[PDB]
């Protein structure tokens, strides 16, 4: 049972308390406290041979207080090597993290958020005896709701990795394939595309049909089919329908609600007409 | 029973749950930690085959306020172990659900209750177990705090917000507007305000047999201007229509309204709606 | 009365609040709660139909200044719970409300308070209660936290904000620009500074009987440079006009500023007006 | 002794503890942050126009002050100061509030800089019959870890969205000396495209004489013409003899722009651009 | 023994707590996370010229010091360090600050890494005649839960922001090799479009005579002849003969564009280009 430096001031009757006095007066009181997080525990000051390890018995997680994370300090005059290790079984370990210690430097390990049952801090010294040595573990537990005020906007910045010259990289540009008809053994009007968000659209055109005619349509806000025109791909023909096929068909498609590739009249084989709409 | 801990004394021999801190050790500090830190041991009696730890239900009301609940599960064989909630402490719906593997500890997310009863329930798998522990944590409360401005917080955006390492967005607006519907005679109709769109589509269409429909705009004098649009079957262009059943293709950048005036109409009526792009 | 709960003694035998922690259980730490997750029971009287709970008015002032509050309301028949405010603790307002539904565990959301005086007040629906407990928690302070730097934090946007799983932006520009308003003679006007604009709609009008307006740029050098316009009627390109009752688009992209210089003018007045969008 | 009494543990231990879990064994003290703690500076009523004034506050001590709050109350109006002083004796006025007859008004929180604070209240033009003023005062900053497993949600300021969207800026703008008072041919500088689509080049100076060939380089290196469109007349060409004049290019695709001087007499050629995205 | 005074609870127990709720009849721990807590190092005023310095400070322990903070006021101005040192020996400055005359001058806390931390003020041109320095130290990092109902209001930095809009960049481009000093005839690689809408091809090298014909894919898979737009004249074609030229393409809608090497004779010929979106 031995006694501190630090004293316990008491308050007007006497009574002794680990507070502190404030206002400017010194007639109100207040608790100093800290998270456990902020305490720690010396592990071992005894100093290693070349080549030697500190191993700590396993500490298990489970008990009153849940431990979730850890945290280690390692001081020593040589080289070293910091594991921090978790165990399922207290027996069979893995290595979470791993901090080479240089001689004379103090050296921390990040926070280790753990998942197994056990933890433990495994010290290997380099190739010189140490003279001096230390390692201090921390750990942590629980987790407390906070409510953020309101009154200050947060000031955001966005990582190096998704800036470019100071600005945020955005994508705007949406693509989609589109089937109006497959294999298309007789006349018909074939899938509706509808627009949604399209700007552009290419329509190909192909199949073993010896015969076909392909009629390009629109429908705006009164679902009446309207005649539109495309540019081919080859030569710039610009037309509102195609006796021909394996060609490709261009068509700016902004305003339209749904796009109709009508299949006229088809003989001797079938037709594929597809496309892919892009913003 | 005592405990292996000891509280140190200060300089007058008082004891205190406190720990020394600065260079000379002369201050003190009471090392703390939120409810939500600390666990309760539910059980640990092993199960046979197939059986069931069912927790008496828990009552949230009560001198502290229950808000949340965490459980951890350690076994020498599977299971499952759930996490429910009841109004009545006595119907129970499952809130969380975790597989429990052989030997790995297994832990829940904290869960956010809402009804009145909370418990855990444990279903061991089809081997007996020889090894079971299971711990429940609860917290209750929420601290109002203000966030040190002094650094920018970092943020990224989720996998699933993101595509080449750029963030999806969408700038394309669309509506629709009519500027006549089932009109029977000639008036100007109602007018498009452009509002941020660039591109619009005009069809129309209906009964009439005769009409003409004149293309404006509107500026900053608020005076009609005449507009020029292209026809999509034939690509002609032109400041005004005799046809129906056709649609109309325009460039607005910069104009503040646009108006379709049915300048004249016999024998039907006439509807002229279009669709504005950005 | 003695609870159920019992302290854990040190080595030499000392009580404490705390739990044992750390391999060999020779560490110690008080739990603790903020007062936000206390409850005090306000009552458990079943009300008749109709029936209200008042509590008498609560002083937010005094040792630990309140800030805000929170209820739960758990009743076998439904009502409705009120947190209400007073600055006289006389006349009362009403800051939040909510239905409980029959057997089932209801919450308010926190209330930040504002007047002096707080109070839950309850009203019991069209059937008598055989069970109901009310409880109250209240909260107070505000603590500076410094956020971790070393992960960035994850961000959503609200359904609000997005649409096919894209943060929906606006990323068109416009503004109106007065080269010059009811002009009586010759100038340069005005100089539209073209900051981030491509597209500029021009408008020429009013009384005078004759005018020449001529179109120009600066780019770089601050030397004027003729530039060529589209008439919106019938597609004239030029680099000026003599017209009026007319607007002029123009591609200004590259350019500093804009200028319409009024050449000349006789017989009434004439103004130059136009609609820049990015 | 106050109405709270402290429960009792199983061995009759007293203790500031609430108890929890179902069974009610187990134990938590309930705690707050010194913030949330308030001292009555006054309740003496003031005459009409009278002035309550604190004694000035040492920040400075074992608990070293960072924020202030106050909160009055009054029967009549008045205005309360939070002040602060390095000396204790000139004071300078950091936060104001009206306090409106009846009406609990707070002010915000204060962050400190200077070594003293206090609060001044003004009494209004009546005397009051009541008035309380309370002050509560912080201090310190813990670390947080914000849990990264749910996304915070954000939203915007009203000032950065319209219409639901958030307000952008695509474009980017940069300007660009080609040649500057020239006196003789060369290539001169090569601008680097860097994002940009489109470019406008001015040819100026007192040259009697100057050509000017348009050149782009793509992924060889090797100058490739390209032609640029004349602003007074639409002009295309992949050169010029003239000046006083400004060219647009789509420069899409390319990495760089070089507009060269390939002869110059009797005077000096500056060429420069804008190159938009 | 100070001037604070413990309540009492309804049994005559003392408790460093306050009372609340209406009926005073519950009680709460005030406390504050010890980075509130300040000590006193010195004030004993110095000569001009003269320097305070702490001892070493050793930051392991029971309590692990992560951060300080200072505070300085002095009638005449100085300069505070924060200063570490893993030997206690040799020291490293972390921070520093000028602290004018009669003004409270605060660090901002400061993260230590080294072993052993300090603070030394170095007085100026002017003896003092009034000096306090004090410090304060923290630890530890608690794990929080932002609460998810309310949406936190967010800024972006004045380096990102422009006329009250985000800045972005909507822009991707890379480049691609369709052919690299390729000695026969051969389809090459194919571009994936993903996203690109506009592409410059460049075609050079010593071939002294090549046919280049332009392609892309669609749905099907098949190849489909495309048109480009040379450089040099705006000839538009689905085919080149030349070489020293480069050729714009509108791809948007395409999957893939191929660059086929149709015939080469008398060397090699390399096909590359840059896709903008």
């Amino acid at each position: 049972m031995v006694k501190y430096q630090y004293e316990f001031p008491l308050d007007k009757a006497g009574k002794a308390g680990a507070v502190k006095p404030y206002r400017g007066g010194k007639n109100d009181f207040v608790t100093p406290v800290s998270n456990l997080s902020g305490v720690a525990e010396i592990l071992t000051n005894a100093a290693l041979k070349a080549t030697e390890a500190y191993s700590q018995l396993g500490q298990d997680r489970l008990g009153a207080v849940l431990i979730s994370k850890v945290k280690g300090w390692a001081y020593a005059d040589r080289e070293g090597t910091l594991f921090i290790e978790e165990s399922d079984n207290n027996n069979v370990w893995t290595t979470t993290a791993a901090v080479n210690v240089a001689a004379g430097v103090l050296t921390a390990t990040d926070w280790v958020y753990l998942s197994k049952r056990y933890y433990r801090f495994r010290y290997v010294n380099g190739n010189l005896q140490q003279s001096e040595f230390v390692l201090y573990q921390s750990v942590g537990a629980g987790e407390m709701d906070v409510r953020v005020n309101e009154k200050t906007p947060l000031q955001i910045d966005f990582a190096e990795n998704q800036t470019h010259d100071g600005r945020l990289k955005v994508e705007a540009r949406k693509t989609f394939d589109f089937v109006f008809h497959e294999n298309a053994e007789s006349a018909s009007e074939g899938a509706a595309l509808p627009v949604d968000g399209a700007a552009h659209l290419l329509v190909e055109v192909y199949g073993t049909a010896e015969m076909s005619e392909v009629k390009f349509w629109g429908k705006s806000v009164s679902g009446q089919k309207l005649p539109i025109r495309g540019v081919k791909t080859d030569d710039a023909t610009t037309a509102s329908s195609t006796l021909g096929k394996a060609e490709a068909w261009a068509f700016d498609i902004k305003g339209f609600k749904e796009i109709i590739m009508e299949i006229i009249s088809i003989t001797g084989g079938t037709l594929s007409v597809k496309g892919t709409a892009v913003s």
